């Protein structure tokens, strides 16, 4: 009788054969769930981040919220069930970013993509936006993540070169240099793996749980970092901010990268 | 100040570059520490996990001890920190079976492989063997691990043909069908990912939770396991036997890769 899954989700998917996501870059299980006509996705998230943005019922809600307003997958069932919170939506539409462009020198392609992402989450009105993730409320589940050893562990935290020599000293920092918001929709983790194309136009979006109001340099930020991880060469971020057509706030822009390194 | 390692840990690994492994097939964190000398890793299993065959220092335990009997991997550092049980260690010698095989069809030298593992395993003294994983043993911790919602992920699971409706049905049937046992040395998870190859001969054993005293069918039903979903050709499960002298025992077969499901 204990599962994770309801009797009725189960119903919904046993007709699929089940295929394990293999990036596991979250808490989150996710899973293809492939079929013979389609194909469909399971994500799960335990009890312990029931509320935070790594909830996937967080995720729902900004599912259906963008519905008719981002290129988004539809919800086809959620659940929670047993301390799990149960998304069942279908794939999204066209392919995955980090797969169109894998192999292929063109990183102003994803530069382009990128900009045009932060446009279209500048026309999205947040008025009604089911969340808000202000820095308040973001180091505050920082906060608790910390203290109960829920935030993700980079490895790499642990070099020598590292400046903050562990996760408090790092929340301290955000804690007293939060800069000032103006919140418009933030997407919360605009990375290639989990945006879509199709034939050059953003076909979709996925990882939503931090979706919601944000400063505006979040998003921004994020790309900078993925820009300069990907490639030495500084020119494109100079490039991304000549689509985007504003100046860089460096001191926002470092500020939100430094978040991050606890997500 | 609160963090997953000591700080004495933390020294010991700080002019590593961390690469962690992206398998993540069990709880287990594990990260490749690439040095300029040499590489070690460091697994890692959260308090969760404690005293189970999950458990690194369990691993630890049976690494140390298999020093001398077994090619296995140098402990360099073991500790209980913040509910954290964190393991340092040597790489293991050699070339990953999963690798050596890769792609390049050579099904035989995989068979004779694993032959040379159980007979190596037979020839172990056990006498002073850390663990006895008997089957009363692993369904108590089985039962734990079910009753805290710490089994392996349902995925084919839940899908329509599975034999059992749910992970009790399976874990009472286990209980039922208990065959009778005759302890030897066990591995516990002999597979591809877990041997290392040099020279056509096992230069290298790691995944050592799992490890002590069972029923000698075990890892011979993980082998016969492997074959068939790595190779394919059940002619090979035939030449496994041949190697190793012995005439399968089907029943027993099929209840040690059962008891494996939920881990
Ligand atoms: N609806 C979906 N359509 C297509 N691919 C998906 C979908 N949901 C998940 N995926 C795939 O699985 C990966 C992990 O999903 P994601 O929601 O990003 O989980 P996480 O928060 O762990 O990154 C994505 O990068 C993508 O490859
Ligand atoms: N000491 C080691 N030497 C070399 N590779 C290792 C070592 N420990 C772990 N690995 C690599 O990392 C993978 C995962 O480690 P393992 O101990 O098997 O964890 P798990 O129990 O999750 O399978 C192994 O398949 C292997 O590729
Ligand atoms: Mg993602
Ligand atoms: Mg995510
Ligand atoms: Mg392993
Ligand atoms: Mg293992």
């Amino acid at each position: 009788a204990k599962m994770r899954i309801s009797p009725e989700l189960k119903k919904l998917i046993e007709k699929y054969r089940c295929v394990k996501d293999t990036e596991g870059m979250s808490p989150a299980k996710v899973y293809k769930l492939v079929g013979e006509n389609e194909n469909l996705y399971l994500k799960m998230t335990d009890s312990r981040y029931k509320g935070t943005t790594y909830d996937v019922e967080r995720e729902k809600d900004m599912m259906l919220w963008l519905e008719g307003k981002l290129p988004v997958p539809k919800v086809l069932h959620f659940e929670r069930h047993d301390g799990w919170s149960n998304l069942l939506m279908s794939e999204a539409d066209g392919v995955l970013c980090s797969e169109e462009y894998e192999d292929e020198q063109s990183p102003e392609k994803i530069i382009e993509l990128y900009a045009e992402c932060i446009r279209l989450f500048h026309s999205i009105d947040i008025s009604d936006c089911p969340y808000t993730n202000s820095l308040d409320s973001r180091l505050a589940e920082l906060d608790y993540l910390l203290n109960n050893d829920l935030a993700d562990v980079d490895c790499e935290n642990w070099e020598e070169d590292t400046p903050f020599k562990d996760p408090r000293e790092l929340y301290d920092f955000l804690k007293t240099e939060k800069p000032e918001e103006e919140l418009v929709f933030s997407h919360g983790d605009l990375g290639d793996s989990n945006i879509f194309v199709k034939d050059g136009k953003v076909s979709g979006f996925i990882d939503l749980g931090r979706s919601g109001r944000a400063d505006k340099w979040y998003d921004i930020a994020f790309c900078v970092r993925s820009i300069r991880e990907d490639i030495g060469e500084e020119q494109y971020v100079e490039l991304f901010f000549d689509l985007l057509g504003i100046k860089p706030d460096w001191e926002k822009i470092k500020y939100y990268i430094l978040l991050d390194e606890l997500f």
